[PDB]
């Protein structure tokens, strides 16, 4: 786990592509990793899955519509 440090969830997104409308600081705050393949990110707490970052998208706001009883999102990291 060790993922409950925000810098501990970037440090996961070492290739993520470049050209994303939403940025690896914003999913790794929104308590996502990387799975290293597309722009695919699961979530450390609720092992949610999410892909195809849109313009415009809450990272957050996707988090909590996937997993609305997620521990992270509910605020059981603060
Ligand atoms: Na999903
Ligand atoms: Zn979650």
């Amino acid at each position: 786990e060790e993922f409950v440090e925000e810098f501990n969830r970037l440090k996961t997104f070492a290739n993520f592509p470049s050209g994303s409308p939403v940025s690896a600081s914003t999913l790794a705050r929104a308590g996502f990793l990387y799975t290293g393949e597309g722009d695919t990110v699961r979530c450390f707490s609720c092992h949610a899955a999410v892909d195809r970052w849109q313009y415009g998208d809450s990272a957050v706001g996707r988090h909590r519509k996937e997993s609305p009883n997620c521990r992270f999102i509910n605020g059981f990291y603060l």
